[PDB]
């Protein structure tokens, strides 16, 4: 189960924008975060390390592996895998991605949330940033803010991928079609190659009033089926939007006949 | 959802292959239906059949086959699965002979990524053989369980009276053991024999005469013979097979192990 890290394991540790690039002795580079750095915290470990261990159990090809935890005298540190490309909007931004490798893109997405969510794993923060992306344009998705792991986010564009019943109600515990939305969001920026909604406290109001973003902007050729797919994923009522399942077996056929 | 349970009158016509049979459903297009029982109308077991299609229906992968109904009906019972239009993964290896490694190291990784999905769901597959692996006209493939080997029940109601109706690839611990408690072991070494089939087209041990001498020679160390598959198998390859092929069971990798390495080596040397 556990793969505790020392920092002795790590040759090197390069700083990033605590976020830091990291080269472990046997295995290669790493990313870890440093989440925590100070006094010698009162016995919560064996919480921190029992969540690490739940982060571990997810295993899965469009998923990050958590690789390992560093728990030191006054100081705390997860430690994933090297994904080179970054995340998925600059991706997205950087140099003309073509309709074959968003297509297989989006289909690993859906790869990844349906295996979350089949672990019974809801993604509370899904975003163009916590989809990153490899060398060779596959993805895995991530929880780079901790969001689904409460005692490591206690420890340390968002709400516009959040759902309308969230922004009405914050004691409202999400639920599979809450990742949905994101979703639908998420397919809008990965044609539209921006983020959304180019003020904070006002535009709350307006998407629960029911906008969601210009379709007019996508200048890129986006097919329909995509285009109806992304209407229905960001439905007002959560009843009316789809499971992953149920969009996995509708779009892997679309990808192969037509995407590929 | 729940499992469909269908009628007869939903399928319009029904002929038989190699009991399996080709089934055209109404509204829902071509199916495979396998009538496990027809006979006298049979004891009530029909609620733990019906609980053991739901049961293994919700066993849902892309590398393994859906269950779409199931019919009970007055001493006839049958299961309906998906129609894959290349049939099993010997008949694709025999009936081309044409088939790239780019296909066949996907089609690997396929089995790789169905069988971690059957074991992370607590699932062994007892008889995993190329029989049990059937090929989509994409030569994309689903596992499948077509001698209802983990379907206690609907294996029972075929063995009855009153119906009117695998040693190539099982591991030398099972061989000659009538308390075969299998393990996730077991299916590696499965794996192994499918890996060195993949390669040679063919079934292994032609040269085996007695089947005494072929249980024997395999408890006492014997494989399939590699310098069949030197003709084009990558040494990775070939090496994965012995590994996983190993009389200690302890030796054989988990599917997820075996994933992690070699869904590299497809993407880099193999695709
Ligand atoms: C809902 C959901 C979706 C997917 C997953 C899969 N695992 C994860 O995302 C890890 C969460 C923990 N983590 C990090 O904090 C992390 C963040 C940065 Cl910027 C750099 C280095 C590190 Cl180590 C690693 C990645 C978990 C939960
Ligand atoms: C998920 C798959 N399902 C069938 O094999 C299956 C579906 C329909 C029929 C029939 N008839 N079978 C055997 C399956 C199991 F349920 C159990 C063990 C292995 C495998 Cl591969």
């Amino acid at each position: 189960n556990v793969i505790k890290m020392k920092s002795s394991d790590f040759l090197e540790s390069a700083e990033l924008d605590k976020v830091s690039l990291a080269f472990h002795r046997t295995q290669g580079l790493m990313i870890m975060k440093t989440v925590y750095k100070g006094p010698n915290c009162i016995e919560h470990n064996e919480a921190l390390l029992e969540e690490a261990k739940m982060m571990n159990r997810l295993r899965h090809s469009r998923v990050v592996k958590l690789l390992g935890v560093i728990i030191e005298e006054g100081k705390y540190s997860l430690v994933m895998e090297y994904m080179e490309k970054g995340n998925l909007m600059h991706v997205l931004k950087a140099e003309s991605t073509p309709l074959s490798v968003k297509g297989r893109i989006i289909l690993e997405i859906i790869e990844g949330m349906a295996y979350l969510h089949g672990k019974g794993v809801i993604h509370k923060d899904l975003k163009p940033e916590n989809i990153l992306v490899d060398n060779d344009f596959h993805i895995k998705i991530a929880d780079l803010g901790l969001a689904s792991f409460k005692m490591w986010s206690k420890l340390n564009g968002t709400l516009y991928y959040m759902a309308p019943e969230h922004l009405n109600d914050v004691n409202a515990k999400p639920t599979e079609k809450s990742d949905v939305y994101s979703f639908a969001v998420v397919l809008w920026a990965i044609f539209a190659n921006k983020e959304p909604y180019e003020a904070e406290q006002q535009l709350i109001m307006a998407i629960k009033s029911g906008n969601r973003p210009d379709v007019d902007d996508i200048t890129e050729y986006c097919p329909r089926e995509i285009i109806s797919l992304m209407k229905l994923c960001w439905e007002a009522n959560p009843e009316a939007r789809p499971t992953f399942p149920g969009i996995e077996e509708k779009f892997r056929p679309f990808y192969l006949s037509q995407l590929e």
